């Protein structure tokens, strides 16, 4: 299909720049998706960071029930006393782990 | 390979406006990168005022 003499190289050039241009685009979108690597691993650094001073203090406040003041205790205790204690420490720690995971699910809105 | 007497100016020209327009768009990220300096400092400013007020 005749065509002039310098149309054919229009046509090439025309989607070199489209190439070249579209090809700066995934190098920036690969950018912004390591500042949410990063920012992830700050915050889990952070709190991993809080836990190992937090559990350095209770060493030495440290104290035990005297001997004398047992008879009592184990006189008025249930069967289900301890049992339920454990039960407040259980549900706080799975708190703690539905907080950290529903934050996670969060930083899906980091990539827009 | 030959070609007519036009053609090579249309192809220079479409890669100064390109370079143009893509310098604009460096000018205006870098500038909003200065709103979130503004931003930081200010915040941090006005924690460090209250802490003087507080402790008088």
């Amino acid at each position: 299909m005749p065509v002039l003499l310098g149309i054919p190289l229009l046509l090439r050039f025309l989607g070199f720049l489209l190439v070249t241009l579209f090809g700066y685009l995934l190098t920036f979108l690969k950018k912004g998706f390591g500042k949410i690597a990063i920012a992830i691993s700050l915050f889990l650094a952070l709190i991993i960071g809080l836990n190992s001073i937090l559990v350095g203090y209770l060493s030495d406040i440290s104290a035990q029930l005297p001997s004398d003041f047992v008879q009592g205790v184990q006189l008025i205790l249930p069967s289900n006393a301890l049992p339920c204690f454990y039960v407040i420490l259980s549900v706080k720690a799975a708190i703690f782990i539905f907080d950290v995971k529903q934050k996670i699910v969060s930083y899906l809105d980091w990539d827009k």
